[PDB]
């Protein structure tokens, strides 16, 4: 149908934003301590204290099989590395304070980001 097609093209357009957001969010963690999954040989008891890991590379997967409907559900899943770490991670670690700088530093991103997303639909 042309319906599927115009929702499509929405979808590819948002992918499109989000693509975007993700970057900028990314150069807010320029030691790269969230680009990937937590290592399981490296922490093997990792599952146990955290249920649904995430990080960059994961959110860039999904990002690119356009796995995101709404910028709720990309930030859902950006929340998830924080909070992961903060929990994982004691206060006064450079893990801790990297999320909470990421945290800090994307609010601004996403605070535009919603506006861009509910201004072009």
């Amino acid at each position: 149908s042309m319906e599927q097609v115009a929702m499509e093209l929405r979808l590819t357009e948002l992918t499109r934003l989000l693509r975007s957001v993700l970057d900028q969010l990314q150069d807010k963690d320029p030691a790269r301590i969230f680009a990937q999954p937590v290592s399981l040989k490296e922490v093997p008891d990792y599952l146990d204290h955290i249920k649904h890991p995430m990080d960059f590379a994961t959110m860039r997967k999904r990002l690119e099989a356009q796995g995101y409907k709404n910028l709720h559900e990309f930030e859902e899943d950006f929340d998830l590395i924080i909070d992961n770490c903060m929990k994982y991670n004691a206060r006064d670690t450079v893990f801790y304070r990297a999320a909470v700088r990421l945290r800090d530093q994307g609010g601004v991103v996403l605070r535009q980001a919603r506006r861009e997303v509910d201004s072009i639909g």
